[PDB]
């Protein structure tokens, strides 16, 4: 079977001095119009369809496995907020959810806030970006996208008679906050071209959208604009944030005249985020360390910040929650997430204990501070995702809801925390899981997942889909490679920019170790990763093709240099502090040397499935497309290279959820076939 050969159109870049010829630069089209591009993608999709056609039997098997353990009757965990209990209801034969609420003192009746299906009537796309009731519980602001271009139209509704307002606020990010008069909101506007949150406008609910005065214009290109509100309900915060630096202006939520009040001016490498409660500010700042500390102050002035939790080399401070008698904080240490409660008055401390070798715990939704009930999540590789409600005074823990998993008995699966000494001497943590009865050291197929970017952690949690693999001899693995945030800020900074090469080394080292230690079969080694995890993939294969038999590169970021050079591509402006700006010989040199597209050599590669989305936009469909074209011309091997490009538009990971389960069946079948 001859794979599709793309038309070679030489296009030289030439930056700083050295020239890169890109044969497949023409594959980029920002409108998705070009028939000649469409053809290559259709051709490549058609080839994929043909190669994977005998696996249909398995795909359907896996699809129904993964669907028949998920209740189509899905209610949420109800939360109280402003005296009303709020729940989301999914029911079969209905694509979008129904959001309901009831008086906190009420049981019998439930009121419909917004029905997605009703709003979806007569429209081609629907995605709910935001939904929040005004402080007085009379009005309902909602951020909806009826065109699905990641750009939301805010509308207001009166819950008394379910009547809507005249006006509609357009071109927003969906991020808004009510003022305490319940007739005035601030909202974040994107630019007409760049389409990145940079403007904050004040609207008076029921007035003209033209007469919505601009409040703040964020000039610095690298700074994302956001809107939070404090626990005190006193200040609406304008949270400016780049990847290293941050700034916070305050808006008086009680006065209808309030200009942004400078909290603490932005300083390079000082990331801070605030809250307000008990007539105090509570700040999480990295001014005295990478790992962050919690600080208290009467006013904004940085000098006046008292230290509550000083930064440490060994414990990352991730987040916090305020309550009447207790402070509760999110922390990591030794590759485990953990929680702590600290009494404001007494100073008493209580850790929350857990046996599991590979688990994740986190702070859940706690909107009302005046309670002794903490709400925190938990998940592991053997235990479904679970929400608990702990009484901070009595230590009594009640489980509010589990993840519902049918045809699943937990005792069938073993999990392990394995450390691996990397080439440079650094201990890299690993969270693996396998089926008890299928295991036999050195025979089992091995799937190594990894991300390792932005300081994002691949914390060991539960996966219902993963059971399809485990129940076929597989040992699924999470590699907590540098670039993620599993071992704190240091772990991220040691896996980005000039130390990005550590990410890929860490991945290869973990896989080799696990093979050497007999966790998996050395012939049937497989890997997988998405977006920045697809960058991981594209590099790993270039440098260590021998290791893996098969690969799944999801929506991969493989054309690193060219993409980061070209400003017109969105996301690029914020990612300068991640990979680097190749408008510097320094970063150009380093980035290029791992950049998977620039590093495609004429050698053997593993079996590979590259996936992408055309009309999703923020995937960059061409990066994988070009990458395959080049892999096809250069690779020396007989093994299969397939490119599936999604040609849809609507939905994503919910409502049109089943598309997401089709894609995983496609990929799992692919791997399973190779692993036979």
């Amino acid at each position: 079977m001859t794979p599709p050969k793309a038309e070679k159109r030489p296009y030289p870049i030439t930056t700083h001095g050295d020239t890169r010829v890109d044969d497949y630069y023409w594959l980029r089209d920002d409108e998705r119009t070009d028939p000649q591009v469409l053809d290559y993608l259709q051709a490549e999709n058609a080839f994929t369809d043909a190669a994977l056609k005998p696996q249909q039997a398995l795909r359907e098997t896996l699809y129904e496995e993964m669907v028949a353990r998920e209740n189509l009757y899905f209610q949420s965990v109800p939360y109280v907020r402003h005296g009303y209990r709020y729940q989301t209801r999914f029911e079969p034969g209905n694509e979008y959810a129904i959001y309901v609420r009831q008086p906190q003192a009420e049981s019998e009746h439930w009121d419909t806030l917004i029905d997605g299906n009703q709003r979806a009537e007569q429209r081609a796309f629907y995605t709910l970006g935001g939904l929040e009731v005004s402080p007085d519980n009379q009005k309902l602001a909602v951020a909806e996208d009826f065109l699905s271009r990641r750009q939301y139209d805010i509308r207001f509704k009166n819950l008394s008679d379910d009547s809507w307002t005249d006006e509609v606020l357009e071109n927003t990010s969906g991020s808004f906050e009510w003022a305490n008069d319940s007739a005035t909101v601030y909202y974040v506007r994107k630019h007409a071209k760049t389409l990145l949150p940079y403007q904050v406008y004040r609207h008076v609910v029921g007035t003209d959208p033209q007469l919505d005065e601009l409040i703040y214009e964020e000039q610095d290109d690298t700074f994302y604009v956001g809107l939070e509100k404090t626990t005190s309900d006193r200040f609406i915060l304008i949270h400016l944030s780049s990847t290293t630096t941050s700034e916070i202006l305050l808006l008086d939520a009680d006065r209808a005249d309030s200009t942004p009040q400078m909290f603490v001016p932005r300083r390079k490498d000082h990331e801070y985020g605030i809250d307000h409660y008990h007539q105090h500010f509570y700040i999480r700042s990295n001014k005295d360390g990478k790992n962050f500390g919690l600080y208290q102050s009467e006013q904004a002035d940085e000098a006046q910040w008292q230290t509550l939790i000083a930064p440490r080399i060994e414990v990352m401070l991730e987040g916090f929650s305020l309550f009447r008698d207790w402070l509760v904080v999110e922390e990591r240490s030794e590759g485990l997430t953990q929680l702590r409660q600290i009494h404001w008055q007494s100073g008493e401390v209580k850790r929350i204990a857990f046996d599991d070798p590979t688990y994740t715990t986190w702070l859940a939704y706690n909107p009302e501070p005046e309670t002794e009930l903490l709400r925190y999540g938990y998940s592991s590789m053997t235990t479904p995702t679970t929400l608990y409600e702990l009484n901070l005074d009595s230590d009594e823990r009640v489980m509010l809801k589990q993840q519902e998993v049918k045809n699943f008995t937990p005792e069938n699966y073993r999990s392990e925390r394995v450390w691996v000494k990397a080439r440079d001497g650094v201990e890299v943590p690993v969270s693996l899981v396998y089926r008890h009865d299928s295991f036999a050291r050195g025979t089992n197929p091995l799937m190594v997942y990894g991300y390792g970017s932005y300081g994002s952690s691949m914390d060991p949690a539960f996966s219902a889909s993963r059971l399809s693999l485990l129940d076929r001899g597989f040992v699924f693995v999470l590699a907590h490679i540098r670039g993620g945030g599993e071992l704190g800020q240091l772990w991220y900074e040691d896996g980005k920019l000039f130390k990005k090469q550590n990410t890929f080394n860490d991945f290869i080292d973990v896989t080799e170790a696990l093979i050497a230690q007999g966790y998996g079969d050395a012939k049937r080694v497989f890997a997988m990763g998405g977006s920045a995890g697809g960058l991981l993939m594209g590099a790993v294969i270039n440098q260590a093709p021998e290791l893996f038999n098969g690969i799944v590169a999801q929506v991969p970021f493989v054309d690193v240099v060219t993409t980061m050079l070209d400003e017109s591509i969105p996301l690029t402006t914020g990612e300068y502090d991640e990979w680097g700006n190749p408008n510097q010989q320094a970063y150009y040199d380093y980035i290029l040397q791992y950049s998977p597209y620039d590093q495609v050599k004429a050698q053997d590669y593993p079996h590979m499935l590259v996936t992408t989305g055309l009309h999703d936009s923020q995937v960059q469909y061409w990066e994988p497309a070009k990458w395959v074209a080049k892999l096809r011309e250069l690779k020396t091997d007989d093994r299969q290279l397939l490119l599936y490009t999604d040609m849809d538009s609507g939905h994503g990971g919910k409502s049109g959820r089943f598309k997401a389960y089709e894609d995983i069946a496609l990929e799992y079948a692919f791997i399973l076939a190779l692993a036979e």
